[PDB]
């Protein structure tokens, strides 16, 4: 027969940890390190009353699996006898008793998982000596579907057939007892780990090598500039459709994509190779998007880069579900019949796509997608949220964190979504427009005073960066330049002073005219294809094998030398782009007004003004009536000398084309790049190291931890092809002539912008981490991930640091 099972359940929970030292309250140990106190954890479940089922579980388990699956067909089981010792005494001795009996009529041999080597007849009682000496539990780390820690137990003395089998163990790789973690798991951490991956021939030193690192980094050198170029011309690809269309037409952020799926696919598969088609099908998969398709075929049209990509996590169930992710490519099972059996498998699947909640957070809402059928996508597959802007946002982020010296449009990104709004701009509305709402509209909408206190964005931003850098135009930055409708569209006040739909009425347009007209020239002029064909990289030396060193448990860089001349060409700054940002000032003929506010009626001449009329005018001293006879008829000449004719427009033309407004043609040269500047870099003597990803995954790369980089931008010619002046009718000529005098100090101080805001060598130190993926998605780099020994843990805390798994002690 068998044994009985009086303790067969098994039902367990779980542990925790306790913070320690400085280390955060996001407590992520991983094994070493703690090996005596696991075995405390052990012991203080080992002792206790839910202790002795989960032996018995055990016990079970083994007398099941390791004795009558190889019998039991011709050897009958019996155990009678059964106690257990397992007392707070924590110790081990164990007394039980088996016997075992055939009824078969033939002679046959006990198939046992030991030592088993002897002839066995009919109706043989055969013995089975159980008996235990005093010994204490080791731990075995479990393969559980989590991989935690192994709160469990390595025996090492049982006394059986008169013997002793040396650390055996009863079912290994198992056991009932359900003592998983989820904070602390098993491994090498992160320096035992940096401990038997590194060192003469060992893994990571045999599996890199020179051309390879020597190609890794001039082709993460190649991929940074040419995705600095599809960004370019993304930014310039959009900005012509936003600014190219009437005003009475939406055309939103996520029509616009519409334009540059192709762009957005050769970005995404050259950041990331197989990656390229998947965002084109994803911007397929909106509302706006020309054909509408569901969510399956998107998830499957790839499966290695999705799975990878949302499930990354630390583990615990990527290389797990790796025993089943090639099986889930198998037969691709075959068409017409992959997709019902991928729903199927969806229910085994779908662990690991909830065990999310990191940077990527669209996995539950896949699951929901995938778990059933979704059909209109023009808002059902809209309110997920974790839509095509969302995940933009995520994986530039990811970007970022890879390549941090672009931080400007991921920053400048980061308040465009700060806001839990602007998210029907990623839909059916129109971009320019309502992020005008957004960025340039004092939103006071109501009718009883003024709601006037709800500052524009963009004047927020410009005001945080041209805050105080001069003091002069600061007033009138606020008064003609911010004050304004073209900075700050004051809706619902056009629709309060008028309210009757005049041309210049409606301030969103006359603001949206000159913003779109410099979207629709950066789009055509600056950062056009054609236009952007000219920013060229070429090799300087990319020649020398980066050879290794290796000096035992390390792995160095002996020395690097690339440099990049980055031929700029011929990059028209052209003169036309600074003539829509013009238009952003008003071109009303009420000149004198302004002159006679900034200069005379201020807050800084009056103060001169009347100290003036006081005294002053040293040597004369008596005579105090000639003041009110100075500060006359030079306000006099200087305001005479102003052609009523002409506007602030005219003035500020003059300040920086040149010659005046409507006599410049955009054909001409405004600023042309030339010459170019050169990326350098380089570092000698520079250590390398297994490098993970920003959390633990199975794909170890390699890191070059060290490298100088040199920027130099000099090498350069910013000219001004309007350097001198032509004029016909300037706004101030006369004997006062601002119009030349400003024209000498922009130049002045645009020469001096483009001398020390630009070049000064800027250099820089950081580590590229490349994880140099193969042919067909096959990373050279990588690990057993078998074996208790290899499991790295980049999430854990050193000990070294000084880690206690106690309260505060």
């Amino acid at each position: 027969q068998p044994a009985a099972a009086t303790r067969i359940t098994v039902e367990n929970g779980t542990d925790k940890l306790v913070n320690y030292k400085s280390s955060p309250q996001q407590l992520f140990l991983a094994k070493n390190a703690l090996k005596d106190k696991l075995q405390g954890e052990f012991d203080k479940f080992l002792s206790d009353a839910k202790a002795f089922p989960a032996l018995t579980a055990d016990l079970q388990e083994w007398v099941d699996q390791q004795l009558f699956n190889p019998n039991q067909s011709f050897f009958d089981l019996s155990a009678p006898r059964s106690n257990f010792t397992l007392s707070s005494d924590k110790k081990a001795s164990l007394d039980f008793i088996f016997r075992f009996t055939n009824f078969t009529e033939s002679v046959q041999l006990l198939k046992l998982p030991e030592g088993v080597s002897v002839v066995v007849d009919s109706k043989q009682s055969f013995d089975y000596y159980v008996n235990a000496s005093a010994q204490k539990l080791l731990v075995l780390p479990l393969s559980l579907p989590d991989y935690t820690l192994g709160l469990n137990y390595m025996f090492d003395h049982i006394t059986l057939n008169g013997k002793v089998v040396n650390k055996f163990s009863f079912n290994p790789f198992k056991t009932n007892l359900n003592l998983a973690f989820s904070n602390v798991y098993n491994g090498v951490d992160v320096f035992e780990a940096q401990k038997n991956l590194v060192g003469k021939g060992k893994y990571l030193n045999t599996h890199v090598k020179a051309e390879d690192v020597k190609k890794d980094v001039n082709a993460n050198i190649k991929n940074q500039f040419d995705i600095a170029k599809i960004i370019a011309e993304l930014m310039g690809k959009a900005l012509k459709e936003f600014g190219n269309q009437q005003e009475g037409q939406p055309l939103s952020f996520l029509k616009v994509m519409d334009k540059v799926k192709e762009d957005f696919e050769k970005l995404f598969n050259l950041v990331r190779p197989g990656l390229g088609k998947f965002v084109k099908d994803l911007i397929q998969s909106s509302s706006q998007a020309e054909n509408k398709i569901t969510v399956y075929k998107l998830i499957f049209d790839n499966k290695k880069t999705i799975l990878n990509l949302l499930k990354e996590l630390s583990i615990p169930e990527l290389n797990s579900s790796l025993g089943l992710v090639d099986v889930l490519f198998d037969g691709i099972t075959d068409s017409d019949g992959l997709y019902e059996r991928l729903q199927s498998f969806k229910d085994l699947i779908v662990p690991a796509v909830k065990t999310n909640e990191k940077t990527a957070a669209l996995s539950p809402l896949i699951e929901e997608l995938l778990t059933q059928k979704d059909t209109y996508v023009f808002d059902l597959i809209q309110k997920h949220k974790g839509i095509l802007t969302n995940l933009l946002k995520n994986f530039l982020a990811d970007f970022q964190k890879s390549t941090p010296f672009m931080a400007d449009q991921v920053a400048i990104f980061t308040e465009l979504f700060d806001n839990e709004g602007a998210f029907d701009l990623f839909g059916e509305a129109d971009f320019v427009d309502k992020i005008a709402e957004l960025f340039l509209t004092k939103r006071t909408v109501k009718n009883g005073e003024k709601i006037e206190t709800k500052d524009s964005l963009l004047v927020t931003s410009l005001k945080s960066l041209l805050g105080e850098k001069v003091a002069a135009l600061g007033d009138l930055l606020d008064s003609y330049i911010f004050k304004n409708e073209l900075l700050n569209r004051s809706v619902e006040v056009a629709k309060a002073e008028a309210k009757d739909t005049k041309g210049a009425t409606d301030y969103k347009k006359e603001q949206a005219k000159a913003l779109k007209k410099l979207f629709k020239h950066i789009g055509e002029n600056t950062l056009s294809k054609t236009n952007l064909d000219k920013i060229t990289l070429k090799e300087v030396k990319n020649t020398e094998n980066v050879e290794l060193e290796e000096t035992e448990t390390t792995l160095k860089v002996k020395k690097l030398d690339v440099e990049y001349k980055v031929e700029l060409g011929n990059f028209e700054i052209k003169n036309g782009l600074i003539k829509a940002m013009l238009e952003f000032l008003p071109d009303t003929k009420d000149l004198e007004t302004t002159l006679d506010k900034l200069l005379f009626k201020g807050e800084s001449y009056k103060a001169m003004k009347d100290k003036y009329i006081k005294e002053g005018f040293p040597g004369y001293g008596w005579a105090k009536g000639v003041v009110p006879g100075a500060f006359e008829s030079i306000e006099n000449t200087f305001k005479s000398a102003i052609d009523k004719t002409k506007s602030i427009r005219d003035l500020f033309g003059d300040m920086l084309f040149g010659n005046d407004l409507s006599s410049v043609k955009e054909t001409d040269s405004f600023i042309t790049l030339g010459g170019s500047f050169d990326i350098k870099y380089g570092g000698e003597n520079l250590n390398v190291l297994p490098a993970y990803y920003s959390l633990i995954n199975s794909e170890i790369g390699y890191q070059i931890i060290g490298v100088d980089t040199t920027i130099d931008a000099t090498k350069v010619k910013v000219e001004l092809k309007n350097k001198e002046y032509k004029g016909k009718s300037p706004a101030i000529n006369g004997q006062v002539k601002l119009s030349q005098s400003f024209f000498n100090v922009w130049t002045n101080m645009f020469d001096s912008i483009t001398k020390q805001i630009f070049q000064k060598k800027y250099e820089f130190k950081d580590n590229i981490q490349v994880f140099a993926r193969n042919e067909d998605n096959t990373s050279r780099l990588e690990l057993d991930i078998s074996d208790p020994e290899q499991r790295v843990i980049p999430f854990a805390f050193v000990d070294g640091f000084g880690i206690q798994l106690k309260a505060v002690d």
